[PDB]
Parts: structure tokens; C-alpha cells; sequence
């Protein structure tokens, strides 16, 4: 799971940058990372991405054409690989070691035999 | 799986109560009633048209917000992202793992009844 | 993955049913299958369904709150189920019983040690 | 994963279509692949795609209920199909051979107490 960070990362970074770009004519969405993070997230969530903040970024940004098509792409190939990263940690570790305990003692407790019926072969002299 | 279904049906029941508490006074569209609240957060759960449809409209009187439908999102999609995968592992499908700690734990159990054996006949 | 026909029945009734209802007042989405095909493949897919939809239809329609809530349930748990489907149909010794005949030797062994008695 | 290719063709193919199509009357969406290449990442995103898009496209082009219904299905049948990809390939050792080393010497352990004991029940009578 824990990606995680490296998500809040993302989400922290691209934030900081869409505010330092943006936040001067769209301060709706970008004059602070208080509106850039939920914009963000309202990007992250794919609800009026494009119509709705990029291509009108874009309508003064041309730049930005990558900044959201790739922040989409980049959390998305994480949240990809965490959502995944959830179905790998849930499908199974310590079957190993148990029987390691078993057998590792059990030859002990032969070769204490050995030299118990052995101590009865030191057991004529 | 399907204790979570519980849960969800939790969540979902309680935050519809918050909202229609919060907002219709404002929201009597999508929270004057659970009616529409419940519906409001089904498709605030759907992600159609949650921000620029109802949050940040919501969040322009309301700021307190910013978290409700933020959150909500989270913990649904959270919820739902262990259920539909919890629906992936309850469909997904041996026994020979505890078999050989069934002949392991009695050849001990064996080695020990010939160690007393052997034992039982150095008195003797 | 053939439910593929069951889907292709519900998009096909619910489209008849909703055709039925709000052709009447909702020709645009609903006016002919032609577009209330589309339109619960635009509802199947998200877009706009309540908003841009459902909503609008129910201003005059207060019975269609279920019609679309349904569809929607009743569409993504089958596409829940379809795409698990693939899920399964997709994902396509004696190491293990061989240490089954050391130990169930070795064991007859320390019995024929064990019955090393006097 | 690489369908990663198939998928860059369907996209880069559907794109050329489109610009080819529409770029006439939807100079916006349409009129070069530097906008059809968002766009139909819009339309694969599933943002205002058939509202915002389609219809509005459809409105004067009613081939193209088939272009963007169409691009939409085989697109998500092909990342139904490369997200399952992963699923699969980066989803789906010694300790094997370390208990033959155990049991195959606590074998020996126990055929030398059997001529061990041999020894000394033989040598105690
Ligand atoms: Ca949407």
C-alpha cells in the first residue's frame, strides 16, 4: 500500500505548480494550494477535468495541456498500481518456519537418543 | 465482503443525515430531505458532477464543505474499492499444508515414546 | 462471459421501458431505442446521467428516481460481475507428495526401532 | 502490458478519422490531432464526453453516433484488457530442497541409532 506517499507526493507537487502557473488567472482553481489541491483532486476524479478547468485553462495556457493530461496519466498509473498494490497485499508467508522448529528439535532429540543408547555403549566401559 | 456492505450502507446513511442537517436549509434541492440526500450522495458517489455540480456549489456558501464531499468521496470509494475487491477475493478458489504437521508432530510424539522405551528398559 | 446476453437484455428492456415512459416529454433522450439506446449506454457510462439526465427527467417524472438509480445499479453490478468474469477466465506436485514418503517411511522406520525390545 | 501498442494505434487511428471527419465543423475538438488526441483522451476518460462532445458533434453529423460509442467501447475493452494485463503479469523459492538436506540426513541419523541400538541390545545380553 504504503505508494502512498509517493501519491501524496504527486498530488503535493503538481498542486504547487498549478498554483504557481494558474493561480494568476484562475484563481478559482489555482490561487492557492487550498483550491489547487481540491482542483486536483476534482481532476484526479475525472468529474469536469477537461471541459470543465483544463481546456479552459488551456484557452489561455497551452502549456497546460500537458500539465493535466499527464497529472491524470501519472495518478492514475499509481492509483493503477495501488488499487492493484491492495490486490497483491490481500492474496497471500509463515508455513516456513513452524516446521523448522519441528525438525531442527527432532533431530536434536535423535541424536540425544544416539548418545543415550550410546551412553549405554560407553555402557560396557 | 458483504459486512462491509453493512458499512457502506452506514456511511452512506449517515453522511445523507449530516448533509440534510448542514445544507437544506440552503440545498433543499439536493438536501432538504434523505429523499435527495440519499440520491445527491449516490451520485456524489457516482462522480457525476459532484464538484462543479453540487460541492463547490454547495461550497460557495457552505466552505465547511470542502471536507464533506472531499471525505465522503474518499471513505465511499475506500469502501468500495475493498468490496469490489472484496468480491474478487470471495470469488477467487491444499489441505496438505497441516498433513505434515500431523506426521511431523506424532514422529516427535513417536521418538519420545521409543526415548522412554529405550529408557523404560535401562533400569532394567 | 456468456451474462454478455443478459446485459444485452437489460440495456435492451430498460431502453423499451424508457422509450415507453419519457419518449413523451424526453423525445430528445428518449423519443426512439435510437436514442434511449444511447442514452442508457451515456447513463451506463457516467456522464452526465443525473445532472445532465436523470435529474432533468425526474422534474417531471419523480417515478424515473428508481429507473435510473436501477439501471445504473443493476448495469455496473452485472459489468462488476462481467469484468470478474474475465477476472477468472483469464487466470489460466510431488515435492509436496513426496515428503510423504520419507516421513511415512522414516516413521515405519523408528517403529522397526521401536520394536528393538526386550 | 504491450496491447500498449495495439491501444497506441486505436488511439492514434480513431484521431486521424475524427480530424479527418470532423475537423470541418468542430474545428475545436477536431480540427488537429493536437486537440483529437485530447479529445478522444477526454472521450476515453469518460468527462462530458457524449454532452459535451458526441451529441453536440451529432447534432450535425449522425455518423458519428457510431464513432464515438464505438472508440469508447474498444478503447475500455482494450484497457479492461491491459489493467487485467497487470493484473496478471506483475501479480503472478529455496526452501524446497533445504528440508531434503534435513530429512534426508535425519533418515541417516536414524539407520545409524538402528545399528546403534543393534550394537547395544546385541551388547547388553
Ligand atoms: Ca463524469
Amino acid at each position: 500500500i504504503a505508494i502512498a506517499l509517493l501519491l501524496l507526493v504527486i498530488f503535493y507537487v503538481f498542486a504547487v505548480m498549478g498554483t504557481k502557473l494558474f493561480a494568476q488567472s484562475f484563481p478559482e482553481w489555482f490561487g492557492t494550494l487550498g483550491a489547487s489541491m481540491y482542483t486536483l483532486f476534482q481532476v484526479m476524479t475525472l468529474e469536469s477535468w477537461s471541459m470543465g478547468i483544463a481546456r479552459p485553462v488551456i484557452e489561455a495556457y497551452p502549456w497546460a495541456w500537458i500539465y493535466f493530461v499527464s497529472f491524470i496519466l501519472v495518478s492514475s498509473f499509481t492509483v493503477l498500481n495501488l488499487f492493484i498494490g491492495i490486490i497483491i497485499e490481500s492474496m497471500q508467508i509463515e508455513q516456513e518456519q513452524r516446521a523448522h522448529d519441528e525438525r531442527l528439535e527432532m533431530l536434536q532429540l535423535i541424536r540425544d537418543l544416539s548418545s543415550k543408547v550410546d551412553r549405554l555403549e560407553r555402557r560396557s566401559g
